[PDB]
């Protein structure tokens, strides 16, 4: 089973400049709540904003050109992605928003957390079809002295 996870701004925007512009702890303890002990998927970009390999997390990056940092696994193709995953019940892709837009119609289920945040960026999540999906989980936050802004985690299942 294939599932997206992301952070969405309005207008559905996930990053900036490589970037992203809000530091939402909660969000993050979520991130890694959901990731921890399954393979994660990601493009060459978000490897370079991340900075470093996730611990715990069989880290898989996809790049056109030869990999640079042997403590993660390259491959070159969505497909090799998935068999480098080998015979996991779950496997996380976490972008950012072309690897998001290969891997969407593959997925099961997208682990979706909506912010309260005007955010001018440059990378959006895909646009997907909102009858294809159930919403079987949401959780509403007000903001707090730890995070700035109010959140929905969300999860939807493709019916
Ligand atoms: N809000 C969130 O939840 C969230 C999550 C993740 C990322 N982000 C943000 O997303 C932005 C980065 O997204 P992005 O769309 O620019 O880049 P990306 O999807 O991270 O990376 C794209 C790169 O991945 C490689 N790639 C993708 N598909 C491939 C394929 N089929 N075969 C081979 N290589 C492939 C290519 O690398 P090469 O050029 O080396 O071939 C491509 O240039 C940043 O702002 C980051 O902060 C936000
Ligand atoms: C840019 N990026 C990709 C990306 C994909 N999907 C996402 N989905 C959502 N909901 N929120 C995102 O922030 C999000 N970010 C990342 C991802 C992870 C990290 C990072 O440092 N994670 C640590 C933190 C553990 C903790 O603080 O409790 C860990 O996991 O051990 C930094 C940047
Ligand atoms: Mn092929
Ligand atoms: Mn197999
Ligand atoms: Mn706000
Ligand atoms: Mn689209």
């Amino acid at each position: 089973m294939i599932s997206l996870i992301a952070a969405l701004a309005v207008d559905r925007v996930i990053g900036m400049e490589n970037a992203m512009p809000w530091n939402l702890p909660a969000d993050l303890a979520w991130f890694k709540r959901n990731t921890l002990n399954k393979p994660v998927i990601m493009g060459r970009h978000t490897w370079e904003s991340i900075g470093r390999p996730l611990p715990g997390r069989k880290n898989i990056i996809l790049s056109s050109q030869p990999g640079t940092d042997d403590r993660v696994t390259w491959v070159k193709s969505v497909d090799e992605a998935i068999a480098a995953c080998g015979d996991v019940p779950e496997i996380m892709v976490i972008g950012g928003g072309r690897v998001y837009e290969q891997f969407l119609p593959k997925a099961q289920k997208l682990y979706l957390t909506h912010i309260d945040a005007e955010v001018e960026g440059d990378t959006h999540f895909p646009d997907y079809e909102p009858d294809d999906w159930e919403s079987v989980f949401s959780e509403f936050h007000d903001a707090d002295a730890q995070n700035s802004h109010s959140y929905c985690f969300e999860i939807l299942e493709r019916r």
